[PDB]
């Protein structure tokens, strides 16, 4: 007996396309979201080159029309050159990413007050999310109050954030934010098996408390995100490894086995990956769209899975329950048991429909 | 320059079918509906005979399906008698309300216990709301968390309540509540104009701190739904006035207003009329269904709005900028400007739908 579930959104995934392709391309980093049962993803910008103005736009979209499997929308990303100039199109993206902290990217911003002007430039409807960590959601918060908007934190990891953005909360201010499924089910305890190449990660893993202030305080947090960020073997293991953890495949099947051990509810992973992910960035319903999973079967997490280009894994050795069986894209069968059916190209840019355009004053 | 909205949501509205077809049936609520920029609307069980129970419910669905002209979920009520008897049914129904005061209903329950019981034997995936005030918003509160599921409180009207309620959610208590547009518009101000009939409401119309309360707390309201409740004006002027106001069609023209005046934002709204209601009661997308309206166009409430069969309103006299234009709904034009263009019987159940049905574990 499987259980249908809504198509599934990852608002946090790198598929980097242009300029990475060997770590993962649209093809195969959608094939990755359709087995793991995730139907829309929302593309990260810190590609090479950077999506950091309209023609690298214009090409990332092409691309991706050109090669993803299931539906996207792709992040603009916050420069220090660039506040100010990405007005027209910045309606076409799922929203604007800063990178506040070191992390696998160049886009780094080295004043607060470059901050401000982006959240002054950037049309106050349209979604901002930060790389933020520890003391950096304080300030990117301020800086979001004395803007008057909005921000969405990502990938939140430690004791410390989730406790600063839960008081935040209780003070009104609105703020969203985003766990990832490694800062969940790995833990300093799994840096011996890992070894310091593999183990890297931003925001690095928790202590045992981190994790479990994190579970505790799940009230607090809006969206499940993978932070899929694909790097091979070789490039994990080197001598200068980028962090980063794949994570499209592994995602579901993970948050399927604390549900069935009662750690959360059913409803609470579909607000999580699909109804809050939906309202905070303005994602559009796909029709005829479902994911139908087992949750029965028991397996062991393999030294990779099947699609992702980073060909291994963090999650290796651990036992999960729970499988994507089959899933529906659009009125198409995308992914059985293993097998993904639709071919490069299928996938649309969800901003360019009609349901998917953010509202807006006049 | 018309805004484009997606299709919103009711999550409170009394229809009046079966049995007091005098003061609305399903036809005349649903045009009152989508005069209102209203796609969607999910029915109270305080009908005559109430839908307390199976035969009830199978009559109010073929009733609704042949008058309604927008979409809808019917809600079962919670009785003194039927705890345990509606497993089979449950899932086809909006939720399960519970009337836990005085108001109109008969439904009302005579003892905690039975609280517990409807909480204990309802299925625990499926929605509960309840009309709860004052201190029985802390006690349903309670009820809910020994029985360890959520609780969403329908409308919402005093600074005890919401207060009470935010501190709930800063202890991560699964509730959600929402507010009708009479306890965010009028306040005991307006009793001196409305009389002491006309002026009769479940909960009672605040004090002007009351509804400043609710605004300065918007972070707390999750839904707003007008609870549309008509009555005629000879039953409302009369000698035992029945409690409620009708607000299908000046919900979202005094909302608007708001937007305009800039005390909420248009996302704002959105959420409390589309994305909340969605999240919280499971309801499906609604494909090729929008809502256009005009922000810049002045008008003033008169004495009664075109299609409730209430024919009156209290926020008569009220100036008010923001109309709806035009409503389409699964791809036809239901409403222009003053006529609504799809007849009786358009509408259908959601929770039919395949994408309606709130997912479970098997
Ligand atoms: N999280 C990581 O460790 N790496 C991400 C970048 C990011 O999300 O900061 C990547 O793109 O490789
Ligand atoms: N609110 C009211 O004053 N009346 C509502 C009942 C209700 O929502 O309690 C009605 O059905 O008339
Ligand atoms: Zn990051
Ligand atoms: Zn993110
Ligand atoms: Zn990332
Ligand atoms: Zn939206
Ligand atoms: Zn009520
Ligand atoms: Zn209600
Ligand atoms: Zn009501
Ligand atoms: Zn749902």
């Amino acid at each position: 007996k499987l259980v249908r579930l809504p198509g599934l959104i990852d608002v946090h995934v790198h598929l980097r396309e242009p300029g990475g392709t060997h770590k993962e391309d649209f093809a195969s980093g959608t094939a990755a979201a359709l087995a793991g049962g995730i139907t829309m993803v929302c593309a990260m910008p810190n590609t090479r080159p950077p999506i950091i103005d309209g023609p690298a736009l214009a090409l990332a979209q092409k691309l991706a029309e050109a090669g993803a499997r299931c539906d996207f929308a792709l992040f603009l990303g916050a420069s220090s050159e660039n506040a100010g100039t990405l007005g027209t199109v910045a309606g076409s993206a799922a929203g604007l990413k800063l990178y506040l902290n070191e992390t696998y990217s160049e886009l780094r911003l080295d004043s607060v007050v470059q901050w401000m002007e982006h959240f002054e430039t950037w049309p106050s409807h349209l979604p901002i999310v930060a790389h933020a960590e520890q003391q950096t959601v304080a300030a990117v918060l301020m800086v979001a109050q004395l803007t008057q908007r909005s921000v969405h934190i990502c990938h939140v990891a430690r004791k410390e954030e989730i406790l600063l953005i839960k008081a935040a909360k209780a003070r009104g201010l609105p703020v969203t934010c985003e766990v990832a499924p490694h800062h969940l089910f790995l833990s300093h305890d799994d840096l011996e098996r890992l070894g310091p190449g593999k183990g890297e990660v931003r925001p690095e893993l928790g202590s045992r408390q981190d994790v479990e202030a994190l579970w505790e305080n799940m009230a607090v947090i809006d969206c499940f995100a993978s932070d899929h960020a694909p790097h091979t073997l070789e490039e994990k293991c080197g001598s200068r490894p980028p962090p980063g953890f794949p994570g499209l495949e592994t995602m579901l099947p993970l948050l399927l086995t604390a549900v069935s051990e009662g750690r959360l509810s059913l409803d609470d992973l579909l607000q999580r990956l699909h109804h809050n992910p939906r309202r905070i960035f303005h994602l559009p319903p796909q029709e005829d769209t479902y994911v139908e999973v087992d949750l029965e079967h028991e397996w062991t997490i393999p030294s990779h899975m099947p699609f992702s280009k980073a060909h291994w894994t963090p999650f290796e050795g651990q036992k999960v329950k729970g499988t994507v069986r089959r899933v529906v894209l659009r009125g198409e069968v995308a992914y059985i048991d293993g097998q993904v059916l639709v071919p490069p190209g299928y996938g649309q840019d969800v901003r360019k429909w009609p349901q998917g355009a953010v509202p807006q004053l006049p």
